[PDB]
């Protein structure tokens, strides 16, 4: 009884100037015990580096992600935890591009 598997793709909705939706399903695999939260991550397109979009993990399977940066293009993934840790992460969204209101 460890941490959990991964969560399936994470999808991306909503995308604003520096604002989008990120969600997810609950991972396949929890590892024994309850699912207690979630990491999201994000990576700017063809960076390197995957840093953490939201201050602290939620509970619920979805969230408003912010300060995201106009013009610029990323994708984000969700990790899972229970009382035993962090599981590995998920795949990476498809990327989006931040761009204000079309209309
Ligand atoms: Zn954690």
């Amino acid at each position: 009884s460890g941490p959990p598997g991964p969560p399936e793709k994470p999808e991306v909705s909503n995308v604003t100037k520096n604002t989008a939706t990120v969600s997810w399903k609950r991972p396949v695999d929890d590892g024994g015990s309850e699912i207690t939260g979630y990491h999201v991550e994000r990576r700017e397109k063809k960076s390197l580096r995957w840093v953490r979009a939201i201050k602290t993990p939620v509970s619920d399977l979805r969230c408003k992600v912010t300060g995201l940066q106009e013009g610029s293009t990323y994708e984000f993934r969700v990790s899972a935890e229970n009382r035993a840790g962090i599981g590995p992460p998920s795949e990476a969204s498809d990327s989006v591009l931040m761009k204000d209101a079309a209309y």
